[PDB]
């Protein structure tokens, strides 16, 4: 593969799209490899672990528990709601809605949970308290995976959310079994992890969530590294490209692949 760099910039040539990219030790974080990493994206369903971040701050604070049942009617569901359209009857917990929304992308789940936190207004309060002054989250399912040319809203930037998530991740901001659990979670992860080990190099851990949206937007947070270990926040958005979901996959493939084989620092 090219060096990293290298690779990104032929990923928008031959996209024809805008690619942001940030390459985060996770223990301190460094700023590794960045490339537009203060351009804005659309989050699209990586927004889900910032939103399961804090209905762990409010598990954290006794305003919420995992265990708590919600329910809901089939007239709530948006579009892609494989787990919660199950359970109509029943209802889901908290902590299951959570897991449908990271594990499965669930879009319900997600509007569920959303609520929870006060709705966009309120994840958006969210993340300026945990002092991420750029991510902003303006839309509900399915409307925050749009991707309007040129909107501000319902985007982040490499860099913020990479800083974002470390700070949910490490920072102690939630308390230990949060962490651990919001990283389960993504670990966990059935849309693209499964693919994702199939052709990583033996020894590498993987943890992540993808999302797809309109104009050709795609992306992926995730964390990596050999020996086995969670070493890296990595975080690559797409945008603004007319190519096939397969080319776009192939793109951020390519990214990874690049770093991987070219690793040292
Ligand atoms: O610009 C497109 C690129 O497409 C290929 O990339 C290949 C790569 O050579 C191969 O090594 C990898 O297989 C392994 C896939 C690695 C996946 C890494 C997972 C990452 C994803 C991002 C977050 C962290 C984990 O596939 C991709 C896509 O076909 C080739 O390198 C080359 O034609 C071109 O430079």
């Amino acid at each position: 593969s090219p060096q990293p760099l290298e690779q990104i910039k032929l990923s928008e040539s031959q996209l024809s799209g805008r690619v942001g990219m940030i390459e985060m030790d996770l223990a301190s974080g460094r700023t590794l490899t960045a490339w537009r990493a203060d351009e804005r994206f659309p989050m699209m369903s990586t927004f889900k672990v910032v939103l399961c971040g804090a209905v762990l701050a409010r598990v954290d604070a006794g305003d919420e528990q995992l265990e708590r049942k919600i329910h809901y009617r089939q007239q709530d569901l948006v579009d892609y709601s494989p787990v919660s359209e199950k359970h109509l009857a029943d209802g889901m917990t908290v902590g299951e809605l959570c897991a449908a929304a990271i594990t499965m992308s669930d879009n319900s789940a997600a509007n569920l949970l959303l609520a929870t936190v006060g709705g966009p207004a309120g994840l958006t309060a969210f993340l300026r308290q945990i002092g991420d002054n750029v991510t902003r989250l303006d839309s509900w399912e399915t409307e925050l995976n749009e991707a309007l040319p040129g909107d501000a809203r319902d985007t982040t930037t490499p860099a913020s959310m990479a800083a974002t998530l470390r700070k949910l991740l490490t920072s102690q901001r939630l308390s230990a079994r949060s962490q651990r659990q919001l990283l389960q979670w993504m670990v966990d992860d059935r849309v693209a992890g499964p693919l994702i080990r199939s052709v990583l190099p033996a020894g590498w851990f993987i943890a992540d969530k993808t999302g797809a949206g309109e104009r050709g937007a795609r992306g992926i947070v995730a964390l990596l590294g050999p020996n086995n270990k969670a070493e890296r926040i990595v975080v690559i958005y797409l945008r603004d490209t007319p190519a096939s979901m397969a080319e776009r996959n192939q793109q951020i493939a390519g990214i990874g692949a690049a770093l991987i084989e070219h690793w040292q620092r």
